[PDB]
């Protein structure tokens, strides 16, 4: 009886918690938590027992109105629920109090109160607050918080919680306390406490409209405080963006960001006290790869934007998760697009969605962005809820345009500020803007709500007609979502299709900006006074989260790739050319294998496509990040959505052939660009200025490192010389790339030892080194992973360490999917081992298995055997069991 929670079952509690008064006393062997809950009986009360969530708590005593309750007669506790029998529950306002013991030192699951290195830190979302003290641990129980933290002063000089610090005091025996009062109501998942020997950088921010001074503090352990500078700049940028785009100011006197080494995810938006995985807050040019800079910008931005979308407007219940996470990812994405000013930012989010999230949505794990049920709330945090949620949130902007979107968002904030909300509240606010935009009080967005309830990726397909005599162009559009286990019957969605029409003679735009509103299963959109047969530029900006079936020829796609104005359609046209090639070569390789052919033919790569790649690479005005995408084949996890029973060896052979076909024609171009890009890509002018971040320059390094990888796999003449020189670059993105691309040479372990020595004295850099080794294209990768286990990883319980060692390796198409199943067995062993102390990270480590039923039948069987073996572990967590049961359709 695992307990399934159903969305439709939501009901308000029969109780109210008005005030929380906490005393958290941190000692060497245990932490004592005293809590007084000022409570009341709600209008929904029907005489029920008072049931608190409380997981793993050691009760010293519990009381109601300062009378101790007697265990067994007046309450029972089973280590997960505290039940006070209703006859002992007061009928009016009452105080519930308790003193419990918890043990952050041994809390390796990193939820509740835990110790990360020498920092005590909390993580309460989603169900962590009940691991600190008793509570009705659900986001609609809004309360005021008065929190006192005490600790050894020498070990823990910096004490932080939500709200204003109202008192600091000394305590006999070398201890000290601080009291924080946070009067605004909040759900308990936004509570946080931090204690440690933290060092900070700080700044003052003056808000745009009210001219309020906000103190900004960024904290880390002392060793890494020099890595906080970029994060502080990102925070300032985030504040300014919400002010400028949304007209939203921060409301509190202070905002703290804190980095900790042990963290299950990226960061957490606790009010006034955002807590980060160190890998998403700390960077320096000497000790971080380039990706750290966009990561810190987006994660700092993301947690900041939660202050409105999640904190001030919060959730009624956890099924609304996408209302704060999809919306905050959308706000994050707008922010990062404006901050980076590169088209690759949007392309990178599409690239993530169509690989990772599309795979999830065609898997047995498929769910709508608002699921109907759950067992483990932690399994709800998914790329579907986050990234498809973000695309659903972004479609409102595409449909409404900026002006009316901003009006609708402001309606949402004004109407729900300080309250809980549901997805309907957001859709209602957008609907008001829709009415305004359409000048039609009857217009509604009722159909739009299916984006919240309908799982699965829509497929959108096209047919075209041009009447030259009439100058009349027609686009016939069809939408189809495959039935799945959530809906037998799928319904047509409100799909906005941003379109242009390119004149194939001169590459020019043929019509103004147009967004087709597809609301039926099919429609025909006609355009008059189209002087010449156009090439349609469909779903510009990737305007809906769908499979696009453009039915264009490769000649048409090539022309869009060269000449269209829209970065996404160019990238997608290139993607589609590659996919046609991959599917064709895959089937030719497969047939040869199946028929045991002694000889056979392969269809070559389209020569005009290769010419078009060359043309774009040689265009000095073209974006270097975009160029890096066009020379890269689509992600394996994008491809697998298009192949049944995918044989990973055959796919590996297919990609190799296509990369070789192209490199045989373009390697001299790749080499020449690799060399000519050096000066601007590796410019050291601002290497010691942590405020100066140039996303274009970083994209040129991406392009250089992509080209170097291509040339190294090709064994381009004397490229090992370039690899060795590149290992001497000051930039870790370069010298770690030199390690990875040296895999094809006898110098690999020389560079392995060199880069280890460069990486070993920075915690986060070492983790980047581990990832690079893990992802190295090495025939001896299994022996290398054993070396990492024995010599570096050891028995670390740090999630960054475990993820770094194992997850990149699972993208090794040839070796992770070794037909013996040894790679599946390896990851399953790591999952089961990790599950003993950290169920959430154990489920993250399951991610390679998400495509299990898409592989060839033997690998299906191998993966299924490992997950059935994992499901049979007597000690399996609820999180892992529920995940594997759903993934294996059991
Ligand atoms: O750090 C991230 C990265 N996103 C993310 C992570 C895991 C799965 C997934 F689909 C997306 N997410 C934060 C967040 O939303 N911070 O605001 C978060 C996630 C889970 C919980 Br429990 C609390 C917080
Ligand atoms: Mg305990
Ligand atoms: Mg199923
Ligand atoms: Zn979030």
């Amino acid at each position: 009886e695992p307990k399934i929670h159903y969305r439709k079952d939501y009901k308000p509690s029969g109780f109210i918690i008005n005030q929380v008064t906490l005393n958290i006393n941190i000692h060497d062997q245990e932490t004592i938590v005293r809590s007084v809950l000022d409570m009341d009986i709600s209008k929904h009360n029907v005489g029920e027992d008072l049931v608190f969530d409380g997981v793993g708590l050691k009760i010293n005593e519990i009381s109601i109105n300062n009378k101790k309750l007697v265990e067994g007669e007046e309450y029972t506790y089973d280590n997960e629920f505290l039940t006070i029998f209703s006859k002992f529950v007061p009928k009016s306002k009452f105080a519930f109090s308790s003193e419990v013991i918890i043990h952050p030192e041994t809390n390796y699951a990193l939820t509740g109160l835990y110790k990360s290195k020498n920092i005590i830190v909390s993580q309460c979302e989603a169900t962590g607050f009940r691991r600190i003290t008793f509570f009705i641990d659900r986001p609609d129980m809004m309360a005021k918080y008065d929190v006192t933290v005490t600790a050894d002063k020498e070990k823990y000089p910096v004490l932080l919680s939500n709200g204003d610090k109202v008192n600091e005091f000394e305590i006999p025996g070398g201890r000290h306390g601080a009291r924080f009062n946070d009067p605004p109501l909040k759900p308990c998942y936004l509570f946080a406490v931090v204690a440690g020997d933290l060092k900070h950088l700080s700044a003052t921010y003056i808000t745009k409209y009210t001219k309020k001074k906000v103190e900004l503090y960024v904290f880390s352990e002392e060793k890494y405080v020099s890595k906080l500078q970029w994060a502080l700049e990102c925070l300032k940028k985030s504040m300014a963006f919400d002010e400028d785009y949304f007209g939203l100011e921060y409301d509190l006197s202070r905002l703290n960001l804190v980095a900790v080494s042990d963290f299950n995810v990226g960061a957490m938006e606790n009010k006034g006290l955002n807590i980060f995985n160190a890998n998403s807050l700390l960077a320096s040019k000497k000790n971080s790869i380039d990706f750290s800079y966009a990561r810190i910008l987006t994660v700092v931005g993301h947690e900041y934007f939660h202050q409105y979308t999640g904190n001030r407007v919060t959730l009624r219940d956890w099924f609304q998760l996408t209302l704060k996470e999809g919306l905050t990812v959308h706000r994050e994405n707008l922010f990062s697009e404006e901050m980076t000013k590169t088209v690759t930012t949007r392309l990178s989010h599409v690239d993530l969605l169509r690989s990772v999230q599309f795979l999830e949505d065609s898997s047995p794990l498929s769910h709508p962005i608002r699921p109907e049920s759950y067992v483990s709330m932690e399994n709800f945090y998914t790329t579907t809820v986050y990234d498809k949620g973000s695309e659903v949130m972004r479609m409102y902007l595409t449909i409404l345009g900026e002006e009316y979107y901003k009006k609708g968002f402001d309606i949402y904030i004004k109407k729900n500020d300080g309250n809980t909300a549901t997805c309907e509240d957001f859709n209602y606010a957008m609907e008001q803007a829709y009415k305004m935009k359409k000048a039609d009080n009857s217009a509604n967005l009722n159909q739009y709500l299916l984006w919240f309830s309908q799982s699965g990726t829509p497929h959108v397909s096209f047919k075209y007609n041009y009447d030259a005599e009439k100058k009349q162009y027609s686009i016939h559009v069809n939408q189809y979502t495959k039935p799945d286990e959530n809906q037998k019957e799928k319904k047509p969605l409100f799909i906005p299709i941003s379109v242009g029409l390119i004149n194939p003679e001169n590459g020019k735009e043929m019509i103004s900006q147009t967004t087709l509103e597809l609301t039926k299963e099919s429609d025909t959109f006609v355009f008059n006074n189209i002087a010449v047969k156009p090439i349609p530029s469909l779903f510009r900006g990737f305007s809906a989260p769908v499979y696009i079936e453009d039915q264009l020829t490769d000649e048409e796609r090539i022309l869009l790739l060269k000449y269209d104005s829209d970065a996404f359609v160019r990238y997608n046209s290139c993607t589609n050319i590659y996919m046609k090639q991959i599917l064709m070569n895959y089937n030719e390789f497969l047939k040869a294998k199946n028929e045991k052919l002694e000889s056979f033919q392969l269809t070559p790569v389209n020569a005009q496509f290769i010419d078009a790649i060359k043309y774009l690479l040689e265009d000095p005005h073209a974006d270097a990040g975009f160029k890096s995408y066009i020379v890269s084949l689509p992600q394996d996890r994008y491809i697998i959505n298009f192949v049944s029973n995918l044989d990973t060896d055959v796919l590996a052979d297919t990609k190799e052939y296509i990369y070789k076909q192209i490199g045989d024609k373009l390697n001299d171009v790749y080499y020449k660009m690799f060399k000519s890009l050096e000066a601007k890509a590796d410019d050291l002018t601002y290497f010691n200025d942590e405020s100066h971040v140039d996303f274009d320059q970083m994209n040129m390094r991406t392009l250089r490192n992509t080209l170097l990888s291509l040339l190294s796999k090709a064994q381009y003449p004397n490229i090992l010389n370039e690899i060795i020189e590149h290992s001497k670059s000051p930039y870790p993105s370069n010298w770690l790339t030199s390690l990875s691309v040296s895999a094809y040479f006898d110098k690999y372990f020389e560079l392995y030892d060199k880069t280890y020595k460069l990486s070993k004295d920075d915690e986060l850099l070492l983790q980047e080194w581990l990832k690079t080794v893990s992802r190295s294209d090495r025939k001896d990768i299994y022996e290398i992973l054993k070396k990492l286990e024995n010599e570096v990883l050891k028995d670390s319980k740090n999630p960054n360490d475990i993820r770094a060692v194992y997850l990149p390796f699972t993208n090794n198409l040839r070796r992770f999917h070794d037909i013996s199943g040894k790679g599946y067995k390896l990851i399953a062993e790591v999952i089961t081992k990790t599950d003993k102390f950290n169920p959430m990270v154990a489920t993250q480590l399951c991610e390679p298995f998400k495509l299990w039923n898409k592989l060839d039948t033997k690998r299906q069987e191998l993966m299924l055997n490992e997950m059935n073996t994992m499901l049979q572990e007597p000690q399996i967590s609820n999180n892992l069991k529920e995940y594997l049961l759903r993934l294996t359709n059991k």
